[PDB]
């Protein structure tokens, strides 16, 4: 219904879009060519930036905090200085996500909700929002009973483990973890099933931009997968989805568009 | 209920949302255009001054093997493009034009109602109205297309609450083929250009789909058949 965060808040009346800022090789400073495409995500429309630097596509191997901090701290820091945006922080460090808040980061956003040492009283400490994701978890041929009630069953374990750790249950977003241990068929399954999760009254937040779920549907190569993957963000908007989390903004933001002027009419 | 839809001895499934390509030496220039089209993924080609000799559908006819429709009004029109091998019949003003209402019924082939000026009601009605017609005078139930006419005589307003509201006019269970490609339902919300409307056109061919709209009529092919994938791998998994 609406986020808050370091004095600000955010509207979830209606579809937000949040762009991917990906910070591992950038191809003219390496921040200058981060802070550039930043900008070109505003202009086109997001209102939350997602800062990552970890090569989380499995296998391409690990990274360490010292590492990842220097990566991603300098971004945080400018983009804040610079611009009115939610900044959000996909991580999984207790040091990231202790320094990031440090340098002005609205939202952490962690694929291993929060299981690594110290992260959750890390978490909870920043008083920042927290999203979640379900994943399935080392290279293994996912399956799953129930795939809804497996995922309905771990945010159930993981908001409760949260909420005793100190973080409000206000604070929390779920995230099902589109292409995280979850094949083909799985994925389409969630996103079918998609607003099954509005029971945990959270806002849900949702990533398929150019994933192999569009990829493996109309096999093509990662940038042809645009309009797939804006076909995705609608399905998953028209099912009240609050936070879109793409690599192209500009065509998404279009798409919400037309999804809001049909959730009004 | 499962779909399909058979003409001039050849079969469409319509349990699957179906991407119908708008079409408009020139002759050359148009047959590769459909060409791009077919390999983009059409299933269906739209064909669109009293005398226009239309060979095109002769051409098509003769040079593939894909779903020929025609958007016409007038009597004559109709007939002369079955000589041709047409597979459909596509007429906006539904058969207002003297004769043509009994010149779609000697050819034998489907034919695609479009309604023209609350709004669902006033549709539906006036729909149910039109369909106790062509049953009246010639052509059965089973044969009948449904499109809402986007963009015509409609507000802004009123055709995203007609959007909205799609699922329902499953109720006369006959298939609905809608139109929104480029349209100023799209650009007056996104303030842009037709080119720069793909992305818009495409949004709302899923919102269409995603309601069990079984043909989709576009300017952009290769986009729109790239989201029906998209919608059709989604509503497999339900
Ligand atoms: N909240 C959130 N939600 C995601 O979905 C996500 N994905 C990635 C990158 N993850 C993937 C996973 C699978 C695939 C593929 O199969 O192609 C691609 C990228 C990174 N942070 C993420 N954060
Ligand atoms: N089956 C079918 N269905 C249509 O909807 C359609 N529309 C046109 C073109 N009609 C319009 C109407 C309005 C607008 C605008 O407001 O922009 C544009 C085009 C031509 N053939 C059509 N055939």
């Amino acid at each position: 219904m609406h986020l808050t965060a370091r004095g600000l808040t955010l509207d979830l009346s209606r579809p937000q879009v949040m762009g991917i800022l990906n910070v591992t090789p950038d191809s003219h400073n390496n921040l200058d060519q981060a802070l550039q495409h930043a900008q070109r995500m505003l202009s086109a429309g997001a209102t939350l930036i997602d800062i990552g630097g970890e090569s989380t596509r499995p296998g391409a191997a690990e990274v360490s905090e010292q590492e990842e901090l220097d990566r991603v701290v300098p971004v945080v820091e400018a983009l804040a200085q610079r611009f009115d945006v939610w900044l959000s922080v996909d991580t999984s460090k207790a040091a990231v996500i202790t320094e990031s808040a440090h340098a002005g980061a609205h939202l952490i956003n962690d694929i291993r909700s929060l299981q690594e040492p110290g992260a959750l009283e890390a978490a909870a400490k920043t008083g920042l929002p927290v999203c979640l994701m379900h994943m399935q978890g080392m290279q293994h041929s996912p399956y799953y009973d129930d795939l809804m009630t497996d995922i309905n069953r771990f945010f159930q374990h993981h908001i409760e483990r949260c909420v005793a750790a100190g973080i409000a249950k206000n604070k929390l977003l779920l995230d099902p973890g589109f292409g995280f241990g979850k094949n083909l068929a799985h994925n389409y399954q969630l996103l079918a099933h998609l607003s099954e999760l509005h029971h945990f009254e959270l806002p849900l937040l949702v990533g398929m931009s150019r994933k192999s779920m569009v990829g493996q549907l109309l096999n093509v190569p990662p940038q042809q997968r645009v309009i797939g993957s804006v076909a995705c963000a609608v399905i998953a908007a028209m099912q009240g989805a609050q936070i879109i989390r793409v690599h192209d903004v500009k065509e998404t933001v279009e798409a919400m568009c037309i999804v809001e002027a049909t959730r009004s009419a």
